């Protein structure tokens, strides 16, 4: 059903357009949530939505766009709790 997935992403991921390709897959799934760069130089993932589409960004945050190299996502699916209207990034 509905659940909220958290992903912490390492690897080259700041200055890379990895939020906008975050974002842009969450739109095409019906995604919302957001993308947002933290203090380490690693991006934050916070995601709403089906389990089979949270499941299939999770695919292409594992890959990643073409100036970025994702090396670790850990991840972990919680409790679906509404809080966002559109896909950000931060
Ligand atoms: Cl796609």
């Amino acid at each position: 059903m509905l659940k909220r997935m958290y992903a912490r992403v390492y690897g080259l991921v700041q200055g890379v357009g990895f939020r906008k390709f975050v974002q842009i897959h969450a739109i095409r799934l019906g995604i919302k949530g957001y993308a947002k760069n933290l203090p380490d130089g690693s991006v934050e993932v916070v995601a709403e939505g089906y389990e089979e589409a949270l499941s299939k960004l999770l695919e292409r945050i594992k890959q990643g766009p073409p100036a970025a190299e994702v090396e670790k996502v850990d991840y972990s699916f919680s409790e679906y709790k509404g809080e966002f209207e559109d896909f950000e990034t931060y």
